[PDB]
Parts: C-alpha cells; sequence; structure tokens
C-alpha cells in the first residue's frame, strides 16, 4: 500500500525514483543459466556486463528497473540480487508466465496457476525469500486457450494481494482488447494494468481508447527499431524497420490527448539471450549501444526538444511508476 | 572404463549389481521443483517418499537405478544425490533431451548441443560436479528436425566419451528404426544404444530385427496398465491398457528368439509426476503399490514360473546393465 517489494527487500515509494518499468537482466529458460552458463561465457561475465550495464543507466538518472522476467524466461532472482546490489539499483522481480511454458505448467488449471503466482508474491520465489513485486504474462493472436487461463490466474493474484499486471502482446493485432475483456471479466481494475509493446503499432486511436479506460500504456520497446538490419533473417522479427523517433512521438501523441498518467517508458532491453538465436546479443548491442541507458539518454532529451516539460517527464519516469508498482486495491 | 559415473561419484561395476535402466526419481521440468516444490507437497515430502521406495526396492535385490531424467524433465541432480546416499542405492544420473525442451535449447545447434551434452558428462551438471552416465533422448515416431540433431549431438557426445544413448520411443509407431539411422549414420555403434519403450509394441518382428543389429531393447515399463480404469481417459492414455504380463511376456519372447543379451528391464516408475495431469501419481501408486521393487518382487519370479532359468534373469539384471553403462569406446 506504501512499500514495494524489490530483489533486496521492502522499499518505500519514494525510493523508487526514476524507474524503468520493462527490462530484464537475462532473457532465458527455467534452468538453463544454472545448467549452461557458459553459453553467456560464465556466470560471472553475465553478472559482470549487468552491474556495468545497470550502473550506466544509474549514472543516466535511473534508481529502479522492473525485470519482467518470469519463471519460463529463466528468471534467476539470485542473479537480479547479485547485480542490484553490486550497482545499487533497485530490481523489482516478477511472476506470471511468458510464451514458453514448460509442460509441469501447461498441464495446470487456473486455480493452480493462481496458487503459484501468489506463492512468488506472498512467500518468495524459489527458496530465495524474495518476493514477486509485479505479475507479467504474455499472449498471441487472440489469446489462446491456456494464455486465458495465465491471464485470469494473473487477474486473481493481483486481486487478492494489489501487486500490478503487465503484458505482452502483438500490438499489430491489437491484442490488448481481448487481454483487456478476460481482466474485466474477473473483475481487474484497469488501472492495476499495463498493456504493453504497444508502441510496436501506430495504431493511435487504439492506444488511445486503451487508456481512455485507465489502463497503463506500455511503450517499452523505443529502442528496439534496428534500421539497417534488412540483410539479417532475424533481426525483423525481434527488431523494427520504423525508427525509434516513430515510436518515441507515439509518447508525445498519448500526452497531448490527455493521458500522460497512463504512461509507462521502457526498453525492454537484457544483458543476456539465450531464448533467441545464437549470437543475438551482439546484434543488438551495436544497434543499441546505450541499452537501458536508451530511454534516459535518447528518448527523454528528445521529448523535451519537441516541447514536452519536465514536469511532464518526471511524471512518466517517477510518478506513474510509483503508482502502478505500489499495491493498491482501490481503482 | 570399468567405471561408471554415480551421483555419488564413479563405482565399479563389479558395484552395480543389480540395475533397474530406466525409472526417474522425478518427473517433472526444468526449474519446476525449485519454483514450485509445494506441488509435491514439498521438496522434504518427495525426498521421503523417493528414500522409502528406494529403500524397499534395496530390500528386493536392486542396488543401481539409472535415472533418465534429463535438463527438460526437470532432473534435480542435488535431489538425487541426497535420495542415492540416504537409500544407500546407485543412482545414475542423465544428459541429453526429452520431448519439452525450452526455447533456449531448440534454437541451438547440433554442435552446440553436443557442447551441452559434453559438459554434463565431461565437468558436471550445474555447479554440482556430479557427472552423468547416460545419455537420455526422446523423439515422435517421425523424428523432427529438432529431435534428429539431438540424436547427431547424443551420438556424437558418446563417440567422444563412450557413454550410452537410451531413447525414448513410439514402439507402436516403431521409433527406433528411424532413431537407429541417425545413430548409424553418425558411426555409432548399436551397442552404445537402448531403444527405450520397447514393451509398448507387441511387434515382435520389429523388437527382434534391432536385437540382431546388436541394440539393447529396454523392456522398462513392465508395470503400466491402465486395465480396470478405462473410464479414466489421462491415465489409459499414459499408462495403456495392455497387462502388465503381456508386457512381461515380450521378454521371455525376446529370450526365446536368442536375443537374452539384448534384453533391459525396467518399470519407468517415479515418486513424483508434474509433467502430467494433476495426481496422476496417485493413480500410478494405486496401479502398481510396489513401485521399482515391481520388477524383482513380482516380473522376475513370472518369469522363473514360465521356466526361464535363474541364470538368465541374472545376466539380464545384471550382466546386460553392466555391459551397457560401462564406458565402452
Ligand atoms: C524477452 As521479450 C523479446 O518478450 O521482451
Ligand atoms: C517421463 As516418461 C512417461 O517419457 O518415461
Ligand atoms: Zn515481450
Ligand atoms: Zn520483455
Ligand atoms: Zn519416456
Ligand atoms: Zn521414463
Amino acid at each position: 500500500g506504501d512499500r514495494i517489494n524489490t530483489v533486496r527487500g521492502p522499499i518505500t515509494i519514494s525510493e523508487a525514483g526514476f524507474t524503468l518499468t520493462h527490462e530484464h537482466i537475462c532473457g532465458s529458460s527455467a534452468g538453463f543459466l544454472r545448467a549452461w552458463p557458459e553459453f553467456f561465457g560464465s556466470r560471472k561475465a553475465l553478472a559482470e556486463k549487468a552491474v556495468r550495464g545497470l550502473r550506466r543507466a544509474r549514472a543516466a538518472g535511473v534508481r529502479t528497473i522492473v525485470d519482467v522476467s518470469t519463471f519460463d524466461l529463466g528468471r534467476d532472482v539470485s542473479l537480479l540480487a547479485e547485480v542490484s546490489r553490486a550497482a545499487d539499483v533497485h530490481i523489482v522481480a516478477a511472476t506470471g508466465l511468458w510464451l514458453d511454458p514448460p509442460l509441469s505448467m501447461r498441464l495446470r488449471s487456473v486455480e493452480e496457476l493462481t496458487q503459484f503466482f501468489l506463492r512468488e508474491i506472498q512467500y518468495g520465489i524459489e527458496d530465495t525469500g524474495i518476493r514477486a513485486g509485479i505479475i507479467k504474462v504474455a499472449t498471441t493472436g487472440k489469446v489462446t486457450p491456456f494464455q486465458e487461463l495465465v491471464l485470469r490466474a494473473a487477474a486473481r493474484a493481483s486481486l487478492a494481494t494489489g501487486v500490478p499486471v503487465t503484458t505482452h502482446t502483438a500490438a499489430s493485432q491489437r491484442g490488448g482488447e481481448q487481454q483487456a475483456a478476460i481482466f474485466e471479466s474477473e473483475g481487474l481494475s484497469p488501472s492495476r494494468v499495463c498493456i504493453g509493446h504497444s508502441d510496436d503499432t501506430d495504431d493511435l486511436s487504439y492506444l488511445t481508447a486503451l487508456a481512455a479506460r485507465g489502463y497503463l500504456i506500455g511503450l517499452d520497446r523505443i529502442p528496439h527499431s534496428a534500421i539497417g538490419l534488412e540483410d539479417n533473417a532475424s533481426a525483423s522479427a525481434l527488431l523494427g524497420i520504423r525508427s525509434w523517433q516513430t515510436r518515441a512521438l507515439l509518447i508525445k501523441a498519448l500526452i497531448d490527448q490527455g493521458y500522460m498518467k497512463q504512461i509507462l517508458v521502457s526498453n525492454d532491453w537484457l544483458f543476456g539471450f539465450s531464448s533467441y538465436v545464437t549470437n543475438i546479443m551482439d546484434v543488438m548491442d551495436s544497434v543499441n549501444p546505450d541499452g537501458m541507458a536508451f530511454i534516459p539518454l535518447r528518448v527523454i532529451p528528445f521529448l523535451r526538444e519537441k516541447g514536452i516539460p519536465q514536469e511532464t517527464l518526471a511524471g512518466i519516469t517517477v510518478t506513474n511508476p510509483a503508482r502502478f508498482l505500489s499495491p493498491t486495491l482501490r481503482a
């Protein structure tokens, strides 16, 4: 209600500061970092890359990130705790399920998944005592039967705990509409929900409609714009053809409609990435050498020079995340 | 060489004794036991249950089991080590991949997969220093492109280390002939390979032809039967409705054909099972309350009753697994 759980323990809302609400230390798979750390060089190398990355973002003004890696994205909260401490950057951990659940998850009922998400929020992740502060869910297309189960379990776990829900969808399919329908059917307030990867599209009427319903809008893939990589047979499905400035102007466009309170902005960056083709990290790092500093270093100045006042930018990057992450059951 | 890796370190083959070559402590998914131990009651409850079960198998004569759980079956080698030591039963751990690889595995090349299998055999599993003594692979009747990468990497790891390969098949679909072809294209000797779940079929022509090529034949799900449970679709789908005696008669059948040296026998049992419907473990434990002791307590006397000589049964339960597990270049 006033405290947010991080991988170093609870913090007050005022301690969160400039918060990146959709990031990853490492995009992987359950068990993978511990079974095959040499895939990333070593555990130590990955840790060190992350601490440098977070220290870079911290010098650009960032104070907290939300690592939205779930169980099936190979979240290792011990790694998150280690990196957080060494970089002095708060990290909020996530529960939920992304798009690669193993059989032991895919065969579970909504009631069972609800208990799993609740365990991670109320008791702790694994045997670490670290509690999740957000629920991450993902869907494709019009929402598969299992994904619907995940979304309902997420809503139930949110309703019991006050922690918010953040989603990945296919914005080019206006996938947020179907997510919103399911959440509302469960009695979840839209102000507990961020509809994300929303900058994957240029359909502003869609985004405005969601914000008008009280949904947070996650404009979280701004540096995923590539430009120059059409020779690559995997850098158009994970990156982009439009510029990052195009994506960033969506931020301005929602502000102007009166919805600055509904906007969350992030990089959707990571320091290791095993759930994709080999060497993808060298590709991504060359396209965005700023990493998690891209928002404070490129996007914030770009908006400032398009006329957005300081107080609005602080509203989006400090106030909005604090309101979102503070556990609440009140609408 | 004459020693094999177990979760308590290297043993001599003479120490393996009566060996069950296809078992599990817990059938799960990577990361799952550690993230959600309450699914099994608790980690402690699961360990206890396994130790009670292994101790009963030991009482019945079992000395070694091969836990063919892979990374993606949720193998927790620390759990295996804990229950091995407490039951005082040797457990051989596996590398390889089963039928649920996560993206971080299924996007890998055959060279990469070879490196991973070799790490688990030559360096150790995770950070435990425990090394795998067998490579487990699984395919779906018609082998997928990714499963074919997995079989080629398994062959390559086997050729580099001498450790054997054991497979999960759709035996009703003759899965072993496609596997065998890939393995031989890589130069793998059939004597390094067990074509498992082969008791899932009564096609003796298929079994005997692989046995004639020098493959080991895994008749390794003998107690799996949903007879009596036809009103349970999930248990019927999993266990089949062939009787355990039907499965067991294939052991006699292959002996009768002259292939006693190629038979490996097991229960394919487990003490927790999250990668199927909820409470499946209670259903399995009512079908087979003997658990992993089913082979020595029920199958062996059944075979002795049908006239199989004791020396032949000892050769199948002791000598054949020893020959199979012993690393052989
Ligand atoms: C790990 As991702 C590419 O869904 O943000
Ligand atoms: C975990 As199984 C049913 O493939 O032996
Ligand atoms: Zn995503
Ligand atoms: Zn992401
Ligand atoms: Zn199997
Ligand atoms: Zn098995």
